[PDB]
């Protein structure tokens, strides 16, 4: 008997905190279903044809990003958490540890490689053009100071591709899906990881259906907060 609403999300850590939303907006009789996809445009897609009310996965950014690319009317609702964009290294301690040459991949759609590009830039090894934006490339690189080959690569392949390269600034999702904690292992971090908070995103029109709003103080209460700062110690996942 009670409605049922989607929520796409593509995985971990998104997907235990809509498990613990769903626990409780089944309280208030919503039934949340967790829609299970495996890449950002698909997510989007399916929440501007209306197959799903919402999705948990990505930042701002991004999603300002798919709106100019697709033609998109996606709106946040809400910051949820913050999850710390790092350099992790197969090998390397220590960021003056890379040596002239050295391999860096770094994702592969536009606001996370850029994003990635200002973490390296922040930690020297590069200088970016000026007039770059939000949605800055390698071809936006002006200056390389370490003398490094950045590699662009689907951002889900990064822990895929680890051993083979020098380093990779890797999503935190899914950096602690492969073991890797920013804190313990990072060896450089993004210099503003709170304007890359995730927010639950729904079509421009639906803010205020009462679902999405319970949907949402469900995932910023006490008992998502609770759960992050026990979890992820070292603020891998931290409440927004
Ligand atoms: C699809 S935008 C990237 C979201 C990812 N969880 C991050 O904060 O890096």
């Amino acid at each position: 008997k009670d409605e049922t609403v989607g929520v796409g999300v593509l995985s971990e850590p998104h997907a235990r905190l809509l498990e613990i939303a769903k626990e409780e907006v089944k309280k208030q009789h919503i039934e949340l279903r967790i829609v299970e996809f495996t890449n950002y445009v698909a997510l989007n897609e399916a929440v501007m044809r209306g197959d799903i009310l919402m999705n948990f996965f990505q930042h701002v950014p991004h999603m300002q990003q798919f709106n100019q690319e697709h033609n998109g009317d996606l709106v946040s609702v809400g910051n949820v958490h913050v999850e710390p964009l790092a350099l992790y290294s197969r090998t390397y301690r220590h960021v003056s540890d890379f040596p002239a040459g050295a391999v860096i991949a770094i994702p592969n759609d536009s606001s996370n490689e850029a994003r990635a590009l200002r973490l390296l830039e922040a930690a020297g090894f590069i200088r970016m053009r000026a007039g770059s934006g939000l949605f800055a490339t390698v071809e936006d690189v002006q200056q390389n100071v370490r003398n490094v080959v950045l590699q662009e690569v689907e951002s889900a392949l990064l822990p895929r591709v680890f051993d083979q390269v020098d380093g990779a600034v890797i999503n935190g999702n899914y950096a602690i899906m492969a073991g890797l904690s920013a804190r313990r292992d990072g060896l450089a971090v993004e210099p503003d990881a709170s304007a890359y908070a995730n927010v639950l995103v729904v079509k421009r029109g639906n803010e205020a259906d009462a679902r999405v709003q319970a949907v949402l103080r469900a995932l910023c209460g006490g008992r998502v907060r609770t759960y992050l700062k026990e979890r992820y110690k070292g603020g891998e996942v931290a409440p927004a």
